[PDB]
């Protein structure tokens, strides 16, 4: 075999001081991501769908403006659905694409085909929108620090399509971009010429936002072997209340519970949980009350929750990255 595959294993973060969390906070900006990365995400994006090639072209787009050098992959295949055989199209994003080691983010931005009822159109603002633009904007906002990026670890980013079953979620109608990936990913040496490891083996942490963006969110902690990253999301959400950097956020209502679970719930990271592949699930339960409704839309998302959440996350990846 070889070594390096157990580092994520050992990996510890380096944590952030009151003046960078500062800096931090600044540096995101609600409005911007509002305007530019999710308005424009707000639309029909099914499998197939004209929405899902603009939102394929959207993502991408806003990415190769960046400064950092992100190496853009579409893993496109076709696989059978009830309404026949189709095209599906996962986005990769990956800093040092031969790194051995990268933290990983995804979401799956297709939405959820639902017939107009009402003269209205799903366009999925929770799910996931919301998780894309996001990834998004953490990737902007964090752009300048990521140029450092040229431990042998780095970042990426995947958008999953073809999340949503097509008529009733199960096993063959449900998942078949992170299906696809992780199967592909499991059969491909990493880093090239290796003999023994996969691009799975390469995966540190796998962190899945789905169903973000409506106000009061509470996250369970769900798996044994990921813990100390959710404890690390708790603390920086304590810290960065306690120094005041949130907004309409109070410790009470925190949105990171120690509040272990029962079911897990399916997702795009189930066929990398079932490959061995450490997970964090930030998917809050109970779902927002508007879910798989016409009424998952901009008006009924919560800017400082999202704000909030983006604080948080672009915290973390700057203290598992050591950035
Ligand atoms: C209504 O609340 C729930 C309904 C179902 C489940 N259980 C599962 S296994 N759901 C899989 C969801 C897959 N997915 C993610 C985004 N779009 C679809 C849990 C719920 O509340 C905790
Ligand atoms: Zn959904």
């Amino acid at each position: 075999a070889s070594a390096w595959p157990e580092e994520k294993n050992y990996h510890q973060p380096a944590i952030l001081n009151s003046s960078a969390l500062r800096q931090i906070a600044e540096g995101t900006s609600i409005s911007e991501m509002w305007q530019n990365d999710l308005q424009p995400l707000l639309i029909e994006r099914y499998p197939g769908s004209p929405g899902s090639y603009a939102a394929r072209q959207h993502i991408m787009q806003r990415i190769q403006r960046l400064q950092a050098d992100w190496v853009l992959e579409i893993d496109t295949f076709l696989s059978q659905t009830p309404y026949g055989y189709r095209s599906f199209s996962n986005i990769i994003s990956t800093l040092n694409p031969t790194a051995k080691r990268h933290l990983v983010l995804a979401c799956h931005y297709d939405s959820k085909y639902f017939s107009h009822w009402n003269n209205r159109v799903f366009v999925g603002a929770t799910d996931s929108a919301v998780p894309c633009a996001m990834m998004l904007e953490l990737a902007r906002a964090l752009d300048k620090k990521l140029l450092s990026l040229k431990p042998d670890l780095s970042l990426q980013l995947i958008f999953f399509d073809g999340e949503e079953a097509f008529l009733h979620w199960s096993p063959q109608d449900s998942l078949y971009g992170s299906r696809h990936l992780a199967a592909k990913m499991a059969s491909t040496p990493h880093p090239p010429g290796a003999r023994g490891t996969s691009q799975l083996h390469g995966m540190d942490l796998l962190v899945l936002l789905d169903l973000i963006g409506a106000p009061n969110p509470t996250f369970p902690n769900f798996f044994p072997n990921s813990a100390r990253w959710f404890e690390r999301l708790q603390a920086i959400e304590h810290e960065l209340h306690e120094l005041g950097l949130l907004k309409d956020h109070s410790l009470e209502g925190r949105y990171f519970q120690n509040y272990s679970y029962g079911g897990v719930i399916q997702d795009d990271h189930i066929p990398f949980l079932r490959r061995g592949v450490p997970v964090l699930h930030l998917i809050p339960s109970p779902f927002p009350e508007v879910w798989h409704t016409m009424d998952d839309n901009e008006e009924n998302l919560d800017e400082s929750t999202i704000d909030n959440l983006n604080k948080i996350l672009q915290v973390f990846v700057l203290e598992y990255l050591h950035l």
